[PDB]
């Protein structure tokens, strides 16, 4: 008989759900966190977003696996119970696109950088259903991003990967750097095996310039931070 809203519940603090963690960042915006078990070592965390936009939900990034992504969808059903209209996934690595099959089975329309949709299938991953094309200035061509609501998608240039994209949430102070940006105390940029080391620093800067009003920077592999994360990341990336 105690029936708080999800917002009221998330005041208590971050919530464990199955093998995931959820955190409310602002009303109508939650961070999902999933973990890749690496035998003998600590599990690798990855963050994405869930946005309630009127009577629908929008997702940024899958979890590492289909099952973890199904757990995200279970949380949305239990706590929000609105249809998930679409998902945007932010490059062709496992932490961002490892759960595409779960999204597709749920009837969710999926979008990724056209380049991610080329890169993913040859890695044994599944492409998104729709491809985003970006103008030379980095902004998504609106015709390729129909019905995105508050999501503003920006290609900052090659960095963490050649295909990495970023997402601002209009009406909030939040911008999602995905795996491009690490927090202002990070001692490394993580696995740079697919990175463009020449352009990384400039791409981090371009993300900051694209979303100048975003005071909360959300990231895949760090907890949310203030804007100092952006220049810290660019400093770490300088002259790799
Ligand atoms: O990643
Ligand atoms: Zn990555
Ligand atoms: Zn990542």
């Amino acid at each position: 008989e105690i029936r708080p809203t999800i917002g009221q519940q998330m005041e208590t603090g971050d919530q464990r759900f199955g093998d995931l963690v959820f955190r409310q960042l602002a009303p109508n915006v939650w961070q999902h966190t999933s973990y890749l078990d690496m035998p003998g070592f600590g599990a690798v965390a990855s963050n994405g977003l869930i946005v309630r936009d009127g009577g629908r939900v929008l997702v940024v990034d899958t979890a590492w696996t289909d099952d973890q992504t199904a757990q995200i969808l279970n949380w949305i059903k239990q706590e929000i119970n609105l249809p998930v209209a679409l998902a945007v996934v932010t490059h062709a690595h496992q932490d961002k696109m490892g759960g595409m099959d779960a999204l597709h089975a749920a009837g969710i329309a999926t979008y990724a950088n056209a380049l991610s949709n080329q890169l993913a299938p040859q890695e044994g991953m599944v492409a998104a259903q729709h491809s985003l094309t970006f103008a030379a200035n980095g902004w998504v061509e609106p015709a390729t991003a129909p019905n995105f609501g508050p999501l503003k998608v920006f290609y900052p240039g090659p960095g963490h990967t050649s295909d990495n994209i970023t997402v601002g949430i209009d009406g909030t102070d939040i911008a999602f750097g995905g795996c491009l940006i690490k927090d202002s105390k990070a001692k490394s940029l993580g696995n740079l095996g697919d990175a463009d080391t020449e352009h990384y620093a400039a791409s981090a800067r371009a993300f900051g310039a694209a979303f100048p009003k975003a005071s909360m920077i959300v990231m895949s592999h760090s907890a949310p931070d203030s804007r100092a994360a952006i220049t810290h990341t660019a400093r770490m990336a300088d002259k790799l």
